[PDB]
């Protein structure tokens, strides 16, 4: 089997991407945020505290003939941006792009934090990191990909995120028409539950390539590119007027400035992030100060290849017995 679904930015800045997901019988279609940095599939639901729901589409398990309470199960998750959600669990049929899993753990939110309430476009998350990060207790549950894996033609999924445009998640196959050149594969550590790998270095604009190991995660659920402070300083030093602002919480620049590209290494291969990808617009409406898409990972504890980086590439998440990551230009 295979599946193929279109993923769509939620706003004009590509702050996140939503993918339609069919849950239950008859199908309830929810728009979920596919997140290779977490491992819970959770949704706004009929059980979510009423005051915390504002425009989201909800899953109602009582209306699904295939929904079964996972008795005694609870879940509770906190994300890197300080947001959080929690609730109980049902198993139900879940389909993505024609690929169907039965008995998928669907985590029903009883509580979500303010940032989820305030974003009407995201109806929940679909985690695609390793199942060892799943928060369901007392019995940890498997991700959609983990459950689908044995049935897939090939044990892989791919992320092809668009720049200010729709893209694609495929399951079970590699679309050889979706990238240029070759796919370069690189080693993955699963020890922290993430798609964790080591970049071979970077360059800024037309600058020479600095060979240096940068350990980080491929994380579709994170908007920006977070790298060591040395690397980020070297990037913004090439942008006239750029400054790190403690009041804003990162690097900002005048948008009258032209942004250089940023290149990262994948083995001997190179992925080039165009300068325009690194522009996240005015810090507040009407402001001439724009927020940077490359920020310091200092204090996060880990480097994060988020959407800014991944949308410059065709990315293979290879879930073979020994997992690997593949990157191609496109
Ligand atoms: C590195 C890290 C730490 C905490 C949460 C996340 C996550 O959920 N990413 N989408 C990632």
């Amino acid at each position: 089997s295979t599946g193929s679904a279109t993923t769509t930015p939620i706003d004009s800045l590509d702050d996140a991407y939503i993918t339609p997901v069919q849950i239950g019988t008859p199908a309830q279609t929810l728009n979920l945020d596919f997140d290779t940095g977490s491992s819970d599939l959770w949704v706004f639901s009929s059980e979510t505290t009423a005051s915390e729901v504002d425009g989201q589409t909800i899953y109602t398990p009582s209306k699904s003939t295939t929904a079964k309470l996972l008795s005694g199960a609870t879940w509770s998750i906190s994300y890197g941006d300080g947001s959080s959600s929690s609730g109980d669990v049902y198993t139900d049929t879940v389909s993505v792009g024609g690929l169907t899993v039965t008995g998928q753990a669907v985590e029903s939110a009883k509580k979500v934090s303010s940032s989820f309430t305030e974003d009407s476009t995201i109806d929940g998350l679909l985690g695609l990191a390793f199942s060892t990060l799943n928060t369901v207790s007392p019995t940890q549950q498997k991700t959609f990909f983990d459950n689908a894996k044995a049935s897939l033609d090939s044990p892989v999924f791919t992320a092809d995120l668009g720049y200010h445009a729709p893209g694609t998640y495929n399951f079970g196959f590699i679309d050889t028409t979706a990238y240029t050149g070759s796919i370069t594969y690189t080693a993955v550590s699963t020890k922290q539950g993430f798609w964790e790998w080591t970049s071979t270095g970077y360059a800024v604009g037309s600058g020479t390539f600095k060979s240096t190991s940068i350990d980080g995660i491929a994380d579709t659920g994170t908007t920006l590119l977070y790298l060591p402070a040395t690397v980020v300083s070297a990037y913004w030093a090439q942008v006239s007027g750029a400054k790190s602002s403690s009041s804003v919480g990162g690097y900002v620049f005048p948008c009258s400035a032209t942004l250089p590209s940023f290149t990262f290494g994948v083995g001997s291969a190179r992925i080039v992030i165009p300068g325009d990808y690194i522009d996240f617009g005015p810090i507040s409406t009407g402001s001439s100060s724009c927020f940077g898409g490359i920020q310091s990972s200092a204090g996060i504890g880990i480097n994060i290849f988020g959407d800014v980086a991944l949308k410059a590439a065709f990315v293979v998440f290879n879930g073979a017995t020994t997992p690997t990551l593949g990157f191609a230009s496109k």
